[PDB]
């Protein structure tokens, strides 16, 4: 298995042929892990010799499945729910219980603290519309969303205040300074929000974060996202703001120590001075580990990535 | 001797006394070359044990000089210049000399074809001054000139038309495409203009080549500027704006392919589809080899400059 | 070989087979000149008889290919460049090569002088657009450019200053006033800028002169130029007004004696003598050779330019 960070995870199908060859990279074997299904990519070109893996077999890591050729709280409520109607008692997906039980434990064992803001993002959304237009007739075939200048401000903030770019360990007492930027962005699958981990955002361009954006968010929509593109996430975005919520105070995405949520972009009157100027401003809040990171350090966050979105030029300096 | 691209120079003076230890990289021997006399830096640090070089020594390169411890034309118009009035015949320097020499090959060597040009900076002079406020009041010490954005402009396009970065052979049959991209800015020293090379401009932010820029500027113009901070430059930017000239036609400094000469920003009138509003437009010029270039590749290059610089956030992308 | 101006020119491929008949002028055999390869028309229709040429063969002039049946300056900067970073030494084309080494002869054998101007072409563009509609709605399929006007007004031009279309010899000693006007229009063919020749410009129409051009501007970007339709060229019109570069100085397309640049047009601020009325400015540039024509020469046919596109009725004149 090329990538799996330490998790048995259970065999679903394969993708190939007895006396099939392969390509570069591409799916040979599907495995149920977290989140969701990942699609095992190939490491090189080569016919088939065995098939050491199977349909429903299962994997921890490292595993070889092919070669080829070339304190006393009250308990939770009992209550009989069909005395007062109809009930029907669904079961949750292992997917399910497995996010429920991550949820459970970064509710417990990371303080949150949920920093509002607002990010006059006017010249933001101009120049985006400005540039799907000119990459539409240059016949690029890519479409720039709103989300890749966030994580261009978010990987600018981290590379600006590096405490933010941390993770804390089990006893909570080292911290582990990470100097890489990866930035995992929710996307939104039929089975729920799935966060693929964009690497090295700080030194990418828009251009092409927009079109790796184009294609995982596709990838994980079809259910082919492959691992390692889900792994070692340095900070999370979710980006719920296609369907609502002015402001949301989302949870920290565990091992990491901030998330920033991302709301319906409205417009908004706003004060230039001598009157109201009506601009588009783009309700983002920060909600951070508070063992890490104090309400001082993350208000100079949230502040840098509202400087940021708010003149994106800044990205140059 | 650290860096001397190869020609044989001469020595001035040296920094060091019989006993004295060096710092990590300073001054120790000025030696009067090309362009201007450029002081060696230190390699490393220790006291003296070796004046292997004197006051008035000569190396071409790679010398010990430290050892540490620690068809037919007419002629020219023979005219009596002084059965007009009184004459006084100066005689040019030997860098004068060189750079006439130089000049000499150039114009005669390379078919020079100028395409002008206007670029709308209103914004970015706008944005330049807003960042050499905030790199006040947070105590920066640094000065943004509207050179370093023609520098990323220029990088930028010599990315996208890597043509641009090249240069000929002698026989002017072998181009070398280069892939690095260093930029030289031609600064005004008392002694003329010296053309200071800062290297991967692709990569560096603004404010590191401001810096870099602050820097070297000065350096020049006191005549401490060090080999190797003129030499690898893969293109050049000749700005006399500071002066006037709307316009003017540079010559192409060999070896290179192209140079863009700057010139004084003025408040013209522009047609935004329905009315003239007064903008901010910065003539530039591409002077360019024609042997390597031909019309249609510097048109698509300087209009590359010209949207670059026309909406910096083009940078990002 | 039925016209090619005196150079040895290799083949590439036939078009033919053994029994084939050719029909009145079209395809028998390309051969890779200078500017760009060109194919051989046939004469006149008949089988084949003789493979008198192959592919791989060379011919310098009528060589029968088918039988049918029917002083010191200083050298060239020696620099490392691989020291500075990684380079990749490509090597130019052959016809890459030859354009520079015509372009280094032009360079240094003709005095060039650059006259820029700018023309009022707004009622030129109103016809203009108003022609296309009516060749549109009267199903003519013809596309009227800018740069048939551009034509017309510099065979006009060429008509009424006749020192304008000559050229001199080796020594520069005796003029050759043509009475013919052949026109260069250089299109932009993916392998770098060609000229193909229209001939005898003065007489045809703007709707004759737009199919020709129409025509041979896909017959040179597909590479099927054929020979003949560049050659015998008594001007030349560098038109990169689509690119932009509001002015540049064009090299004299020897052995002519000037060259009209054409730049993107612009809608300025004109002087009525009482307002300022948005007209749309075309910058044409003149680059002539100081031997043959003088600056005073070059101001009279650059005004007579000026004046014909200002108003196109005096094409009539």
């Amino acid at each position: 298995v090329p990538d799996i960070g330490g998790d048995e995870v259970e065999v679903t199908e394969v993708m190939v042929k007895v006396g099939d060859k392969v390509a570069a990279e591409q799916s040979l074997i599907t495995v149920e892990g977290d989140k969701a299904s990942m699609e095992v990519p190939a490491p090189f070109a080569g016919v088939v010799k065995e098939l050491k893996v199977n349909v429903g077999d299962k994997v921890k890591t490292g595993s070889l499945i092919m070669i080829f050729e070339v304190p006393g709280m009250l308990p939770w409520p009992k209550v009989d729910f069909s005395k007062f109607g109809e009930i029907e008692e669904v079961e949750l997906g292992r997917i399910q219980k497995i996010s429920g039980a991550n949820l459970s434990r970064n509710w417990v064992m990371i303080p949150h603290v949920t920093h509002f803001d607002k990010t006059d993002i006017t010249e933001l959304e101009a120049f985006r519309k400005q540039q799907n237009e000119e990459a539409a007739k240059r016949k690029l075939d890519v479409k720039i969303t709103p989300v890749v200048f966030i994580m261009k401000a978010v990987a600018a903030a981290l590379e600006q205040m590096p405490r933010f770019n941390s993770s804390l360990s089990e006893d909570g007492q080292r911290l582990t300074l990470k100097k890489y930027i990866n930035i995992g962005v929710a996307v939104d699958t039929p089975n729920g929000l799935v966060v693929p981990v964009f690497k090295d955002v700080n030194k990418k361009g828009i251009i092409e974060l927009s079109r790796e954006l184009m294609t995982i968010s596709k990838k994980a929509r079809d259910g082919k996202l492959t691992a390692g593109e889900m792994q070692g996430g340095c900070f999370t975005i979710s980006s719920i703001g296609g369907l609502g919520t002015t402001h949301f105070a989302p949870i920290v995405n565990a091992p990491e120590v901030a998330i920033l949520g991302v709301s319906k972009s409205a417009m908004e009157p706003v004060w230039n001075g001598k009157e109201f100027v009506p601009r588009l401003m783009l309700p983002i809040s920060l909600s951070f580990d508070h063992r890490v990171i104090d309400g001082a350090d993350g208000a100079r966050f949230i502040t840098i990535i509202n400087n940021t979105l708010s003149d994106i030029r800044r990205l140059v300096m």
